[PDB]
């Protein structure tokens, strides 16, 4: 179904982390679980991790280089549904919704990938 | 999908977080009705995770107990007791911290869980 302490939510499964690391280390450790940092592609995708999350920020598979679209994990541009605030390059969330900020700095992550 | 719509997955159960209140006996004969039952909490890990998702309000489980006996699960078997239950009312809900007991006739949210 979902592997060990995973968080099931239609048809994916979730990580939540504990610790905190840039979003890079981040997506690194997905990888390492055949998982990426989420593609939240669904107002109710977004719902669910917002009420799972806690009060901590959490790393999102969003990422843009400057003067460049924001970009899915596997390179293809994003198209809105939810905002995504400010001016950072690697985007996260907050308790209202997605935001974005530095690469580098640390923040607790969450990965998913398909329950089959 | 592992669990209905609705029901999010964990350690291979399915669990329901209700929007209304309703007395315990109540919400138990709602998870009756959905093949289930009042929440279980076997473990710690369960315990936490219902924390995480459920909410800011009450939401009753499945552990009542009759005047100075153990506590007992829906299915009739002894509880484990691995958390602490505060309070002295003959029902278990879990609060914003872990799990506290109240009269049974009062109105809370309710989880039930079942197999996926
Ligand atoms: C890339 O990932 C996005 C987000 O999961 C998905 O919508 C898109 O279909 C994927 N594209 C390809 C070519 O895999
Ligand atoms: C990201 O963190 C890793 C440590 O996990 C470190 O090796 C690397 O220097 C960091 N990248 C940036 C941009 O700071
Ligand atoms: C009763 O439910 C508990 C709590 O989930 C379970 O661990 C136990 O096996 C059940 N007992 C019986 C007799 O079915
Ligand atoms: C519980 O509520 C139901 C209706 O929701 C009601 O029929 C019953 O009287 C209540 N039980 C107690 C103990 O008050």
């Amino acid at each position: 179904a979902c592997p060990e302490s995973w968080i099931g939510f239609q048809r994916k499964c979730f990580y939540f982390s504990d610790d905190t690391k840039n979003w890079t280390s981040s997506q690194r450790f997905c990888d390492s679980q055949d998982a990426d940092l989420a593609q939240v592609e669904s107002f109710q995708e977004l719902n669910f991790l917002l009420r799972y999350k806690g009060p901590s920020d959490h790393w999102i598979g969003l990422s843009r280089e400057q003067g460049q679209p924001w970009k899915w994990i596997n390179g293809t541009e994003w198209t809105r549904q939810f905002p995504i605030l400010g001016a950072g390059e690697c985007a996260y969330l907050n308790d209202k919704g997605a935001s974005s900020a530095r690469c580098y700095t640390e923040r607790k992550w969450i990965c998913s990938k398909s329950d089959i």
